[PDB]
Order: C-alpha cells, then sequence, then structure tokens
C-alpha cells in the first residue's frame, strides 16, 4: 500500500485545491478552498467556460444589481460553481471560505456564510455537504457558535495557538485547521534557517499535536484537521490525525511512496481569548498576515470579475 | 542670545520627562513626566532606589495584614507604581503618567477599575486626580475604558499608538493625550530593511506616523494633545518640534540641555470592526501594539516577582 493508502485508513485524507480535475487522481473524503486556491483555479484558466457562464447566470438572475454589488454576488457564486464541481467528485464535504474581509465582524460573517449556503440550496446541493470556513478571530468564532446554532457547519481556519483552537472547541464548531507549514515558515525566518526542522522540532506539526492532545483529552468532538504543508514529512507526522487537507502536489507524493507509515496521533472569553492571542506573537502576526494575504487574492478574483463582465 | 536646543524646545512644545528616575527629572525640568511599566522596573531594581522601594513594601504589608497573597502582592505593585509617581510629583510642576497593569489591556471593565484604584492611590497621599494621567494601551478596549474614565473625570494617556486609525479612534472618545510612538516604529523599520544608520528623517516611518496623527488631529479640530514619546536619537526629538507635547528620555533631554544650534519649528468615524480591519492591514501596528503589551506585562511578572522576593 502506498503511504497514501495506508493515512486513508487512520486519518480522513481531504483534497486542498479548487482544481477539481486534480480530485479524482486521490480520492479523498473531503475537500478544501481558500480564497488563494479560488484564485488559483480561476488565473490559470483551465476552467474559463464555468467562470463565464457563472457571470452571466448572476447577471441575468440579478437585473437590480449595480457593478459593485454584482461583483459580489458573482464572486459568491463561483466559490460555489467551484464547490459544487468538487462535489460531484468526492463523497464527502467541500469547504467554501467568506470573503476574508469580512473577519472581524460578527454580523456580516454570518450573513456571508447564509449567503453561500443558500446559493449551494438554489443549486440543489445540501447544506450537509458544505463545510462555511472562518478565519478564527473572536468574531470569526462568534459568527460560528451563531451558524452552529443554525444547522450551518464551520472549518474555523488560521489557527495558530492552542487556546484559539480551545475557543473554537467550546463555540461547538464542527471542524478546526490548525495550520502547520505557515508556523514552520515562521520558524524558519526567525532565526534565517536554510533548511526544514527535523520533525520533532518543527514547531508547526508540534502546534497541530498539542491541539489533538488537548482535544482528545478533553473529548472535544470538533474535528481536527490539519492544514497548510511545505513538505510531504510534515504530513506523514501527522498521520492519525482526525483529517488531513493535503495539496494535490503533496498528495502526489503521498501516492507515489510505499514505505511503512507509523501513525503517530492515536470557558474562555473574549477578554481571555485576546489575552491568550496577544501572548502568541506568531498566532498573532500570522492572523493577521492570513486575512490581509487572502483579501488581496479576493481583490485579484474581484478585479478578473469585472475584466470578465 | 540664543539658548540651547531644550530650552528652544520648551519654547514651542510642552516637554516631558520619559522616566522613573525622579532625581534626574529636576536637571531637566520638564512640565510633566511619564512612567510606563519598564520604567518603573528599572527604577525599582536601582540601588539608588532601594530604600523607597523597601519603605513601600513595608508599609502596605503592615497595613493590609489580612490579604491573600495574590491581593497582596497586586496591592504592593500599584503602590509602588504610585510611589515613584509622587517622587516625581514632588520635583515637577505639573501631571504625571502611570501606567495599568498592562494584563487588563483586552478588559475595559477591569482598566477602570484598576485606573480608579490608581488614583484613589494619589488621592489617599493628597494628590489630586488633575495632576495625574492613566496611560492605557490603546487597544479597542483601552480606548472604551478611556472614554469611561473621562466622563467620569479621570484623564487617560493612550500609549503604544502605532496607526492613525488609533488615534482618531482615542480622539473620537475624547481622551485627554495620546501617545504615538516614534523609535518603535522606525526600529521595525530599520530591522526590516536592514538600515545601517538612521533613515532621513523625511523617510523616519516613526517620525512621519507623529507628523500624521498631529495633522489629522489640527485639521479635525481634536482637542486631544498629540505627545510624541519613544525616541532613537535626538534627531528624531528636534524633527517634531512644535508638537503639542514630548516625552524624552533622561539621556538624550542631556543631549538637548548642551547643543545651542537652532532649533526649527517643523509643527505649527471608526466602528469597533474598522478599528480592528484598519489595525490588521497594518503589520507593524498590529504587531508592535502587541510586543508592547507582552513585553510591559514580562517587566511587571518581574516586579512581582522582585515584590515576592522581599516579603
Amino acid at each position: 500500500k502506498s503511504v497514501l493508502e495506508q493515512l486513508k485508513q487512520v486519518t480522513m485524507v481531504v483534497a486542498d485545491t479548487g482544481d477539481f480535475e486534480l480530485i479524482k487522481k486521490y480520492k479523498p473524503v473531503d475537500a478544501t478552498t481558500n480564497p488563494s486556491l479560488i484564485l488559483k483555479a480561476v488565473k490559470e484558466q483551465k476552467y474559463s467556460n464555468l467562470v463565464a457562464e457563472t457571470i452571466s447566470k448572476v447577471k441575468a438572475n440579478n437585473p437590480d444589481l449595480n457593478s459593485d454589488d454584482l461583483v459580489k454576488e458573482i464572486a459568491i457564486e463561483i466559490l460555489v460553481s467551484f464547490g459544487i464541481k468538487i462535489l460531484d467528485v468526492i463523497e464527502g464535504k467541500v469547504s467554501s471560505e467568506v470573503d476574508a474581509r469580512v473577519s472581524f465582524n460578527s454580523a456580516t460573517t454570518i450573513d456571508y456564510a447564509k449567503r453561500i449556503i443558500a446559493r449551494y440550496e438554489s443549486n440543489g446541493i445540501p447544506k450537509d455537504r458544505v463545510l462555511i470556513k472562518i478565519a478564527a478571530t473572536w468574531e470569526g468564532i462568534k459568527a460560528a457558535k451563531l451558524l452552529q446554532k443554525e444547522g450551518i457547519n464551520c472549518n474555523l481556519t488560521l489557527i495558530f495557538d492552542k487556546a484559539q483552537a480551545k475557543a473554537c472547541a467550546e463555540a461547538g464548531v464542527y471542524l478546526v485547521s490548525p495550520f502547520v507549514g505557515r508556523i514552520t515558515d515562521w520558524q524558519m525566518q526567525q532565526n534565517n534557517l536554510k533548511t526544514f526542522p527535523a520533525i520533532a522540532d518543527d514547531d508547526g506539526v508540534n502546534s497541530v499535536k498539542a491541539i489533538y492532545k488537548l482535544y482528545k483529552s478533553h473529548g472535544f468532538k470538533t474535528i481536527v484537521m490539519g492544514a497548510s504543508f511545505r513538505n510531504v514529512e510534515q504530513v506523514i507526522a501527522l498521520a492519525g490525525c482526525d483529517a488531513l487537507t493535503i495539496s494535490p502536489v503533496l498528495l502526489e507524493e503521498l501516492k507515489n511512496r510505499d514505505e511503512h507509515l507509523e501513525v503517530k496521533l492515536t470557558q474562555i472569553s473574549e477578554a481571555d481569548f485576546r489575552w491568550l492571542m496577544n501572548e502568541n506573537a506568531m498566532a498573532t502576526h500570522k492572523l493577521a498576515e492570513g486575512i490581509r494575504l487572502f483579501t488581496k487574492d479576493t481583490i485579484e478574483l474581484e478585479n478578473i470579475i469585472k475584466q470578465n463582465l
């Protein structure tokens, strides 16, 4: 058995891509998108017809919207159209991320999430097949608490800190996506490291291990999904995690190796949360950075939509 | 005849001394003075104030025999920061700034409580609230706290200001005074760009930040005092001549006192979600606000450990 197939025995394998054509090579259970991956699927142009049809559809269904509102509605429908194509090739769920610009507004986050779900449902996809990805700021967590109460399952993303993860679980979220790679990136930058750290010393791997241990010892039922990978050894290190979302490149690396895979993994108030985050210099920087960078990619996507109206 | 750079500055800007070392303050005759948790730790640890620190720990211990150890340490820490403030007030005409415990920085209600506790300790010694500014980190929760404190006549000094949005929100809250930082912003600039020498004044991100806030405030007619803080060299201070106020370390005060070159005058609505977005967009501000709270917290924990070692 390949390492990929070994991993599937102990972990829910998830594909991290909007390039739905790649997903059948790997037979993951679930798939995840993010604003950068949607932009890449739009930019690389394998799906220009899907984009063009989406734009036409939204214009016809929305004669009342001005150019700004129309572009926003198209951005949502693009996210959903990719998700629908992904759902055609997997048995599980797809994750679709809200506009990062709403990250500090629980209200607009709730509305955005509900609009994504409504668009899926209008296209005949039931909400049980979708996770709404939300950056794990306090405001995102508070939004997810409400959405979960209303039956909308959330994927809390940009998780860099254990207390941050704990708060998510306290809110009853379906799933959390603690990051690995971006933490390793910070670690390597801090000391100008030229090579990846040994696995035992990899701050990103250790961050997910710590969250896993917290959740299992405490009996939290939220799914732990490691995300953000720089090398295949980081993914292998976390075998046994509830779920791991993995790029098509790294899925291919796992598919082509066949050594033995060792299985390794077997209330907070607002003020408390803000304090614990502030104590984590890396998490404070990297949460903020993720929201800035995803916003830049969403603006690039909007500019592409505008050029094709 | 032409006076020193210091005396010329005093003519056009309220000169403030940035130190817990009250003995040094009298050599410079500032109007006001500022402390912060790091400066209080430095004054507590230095040999020359060891009698004042000793006497403070004794008096609180004697008058509070029934406090649990956690409460007792907290009471001594507030007494030490107030006792240095009082020694400063004895040697100046104006106000002293005393910072709340940095651990309350994300809690408006405990900020308000800590501020009131500081004021009460001053008042217990006969010092009226009009001689004290409560220094509060300009997180959203600190701005909310300060808005409420100002409604009760407690003047605040909103510190760790790194972005024009904080500054604007502070003004909108009606705070008495803001402390936009210079030096720490230049530190970020110099570390990030590998700068061997300090940037030209025109290119100094820190100096430009205070200039932008000053311009914002005067164009909007805000009455909040703009006090530049955090300096790395005299040239950054001189660059801001004419700002409402400038708080300056004793090393830099001494440099200004001894220079006689001519001083040219250079300086003559936000929702929570908006504030948080604009802060987020500023990588430097996000990092430096957080770091400042962390570092002040580390120094206050060291103060607490020193209190515990002397009990």
